[PDB]
């Protein structure tokens, strides 16, 4: 299923850059990001502690 | 613009699921997921350095 995700330009922009600066694909990209992202706000909730 | 990434039903619920941990919206999701993509990578910068 195509993810539709409702995003600025900008921050699109933003996205293509850094699917880019890794040489991976927007999908890999995002399946990077669901990982980077719970390991991000699982760090917030450790350290919030 | 919209973000049309391909994503498999297995990884679409993953991400659906986390935006619903959160309770938010995939918006919202992929525009913290890319602000957290930057301090997880910067996290990893920083110390690794």
């Amino acid at each position: 299923m195509k993810t539709a995700i409702s995003l600025p330009d900008e921050t699109f922009d933003r996205v293509s850059r850094r699917a880019s600066e890794l040489g991976m694909s927007r999908s890999e990209f995002f399946t990077k990001a669901a990982q980077r992202y719970l390991h991000e706000l699982d760090a917030q909730l450790l350290t919030g502690q």
